[PDB]
């Protein structure tokens, strides 16, 4: 099990909730919808901390994480209920997310056509234990592909994580299958996300851009697929390792994944057994 961490330790680890960039030596590392994320140190060792600013996608990380337990899924080492405020404390991620790297934020050096198909393998094997162990994500997006010391993959964020039709339709309308976004629940959907993560990687192009023609990266499918652009075109420029060959074969399982039928799309098994035939 996790560990039940105490309110005012979890506040002198993150000196007193710094809100103050660690860029200017504050602890606040990012901030989403849901909460603020703090750089904290317990037992020598560097943590993420996350406190919530609701209760029900707190109760379904929890509930998710106590069951997947994965090479490839970030860690959650416990959280804090007793004291005025929830957090939830992670495993920290030193490389931050696939979505930085791949934007090169706060002067990263690029990453690598190397490094981006063990993250591409990484992220598949980790969604790969998801659908076996019958959960779906709804959010796999790059910005909740998480990097380790190592550059590994580690697939965070299941506060929407599901183990069908809903009211409540949720998730990154940039990364969502046409069914995500009709209200269907199904695996199928995770999929069609990946498809545009992979795009992001051989592109290193975000999903959405308001001030760009297409707006939508999952949308140059069409534009490559009428021979209007090639995918040469569109490969990240920041590289000097890309294989020709492999980012088409890269480019054919993203192409795969995007397929708008649900039933056309492979299953996870069959995109992990595809991104290592073509390393
Ligand atoms: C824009 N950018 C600066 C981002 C800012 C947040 C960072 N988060 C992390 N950083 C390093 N170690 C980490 N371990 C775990 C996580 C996250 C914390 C938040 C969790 C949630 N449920 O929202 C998911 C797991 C994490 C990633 C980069």
């Amino acid at each position: 099990r996790f560990h039940s961490f105490s309110f005012y330790e979890l506040k002198n680890v993150t000196n007193n909730f710094d809100e103050r960039p660690i860029s200017v030596g504050g602890n606040k590392m990012g901030e989403g919808g849901f909460g603020v994320v703090y750089k904290g140190y317990v037992n020598n060792t560097t943590v993420a901390v996350k406190k919530l600013a609701l209760k029900q996608q707190f109760d379904q990380e929890i509930k998710v994480m106590a069951k997947c337990q994965h090479e490839n899924l970030v860690e959650l080492l416990g959280f804090s209920s007793d004291g005025d405020d929830l957090c939830l404390v992670y495993v920290y991620m030193p490389n931050g997310s696939l979505l930085d790297r791949l934007s090169c934020l706060d002067g990263t050096p690029p990453l690598s056509w190397h490094m981006r198909c063990k993250i591409a393998q990484g992220a598949a094997n980790g969604i790969n234990f998801l659908h076996e162990n019958h959960h779906i994500h709804r959010d796999i997006k790059s910005a909740n592909i998480l990097l380790d010391e190592a550059f590994t993959a580690k697939i965070s964020d299941f506060g929407l994580a599901r183990a069908v039709m809903t009211s409540r339709i949720v998730g990154t309308t940039a990364y969502m299958a046409p069914e995500a976004l009709r209200g269907e629940i199904t695996p199928k959907s995770d999929i069609y996300s990946f498809g545009v993560v992979l795009l992001e990687i051989i592109t290193g192009l975000p999903a959405v851009d308001e001030h760009r023609e297409p707006q939508l990266l999952l949308d140059i499918k069409e534009e490559i697929e009428d021979e209007e652009k090639t995918i040469e075109d569109y490969i990240d420029k920041k590289m000097n390792d890309a294989d020709s060959t492999s980012v088409e074969a890269m480019y054919s399982v993203a192409s795969q994944c995007l397929h708008e039928k649900k039933n056309k799309r492979p299953d996870i098994k069959k995109v992990q057994q595809l991104l290592q035939e073509m390393t």
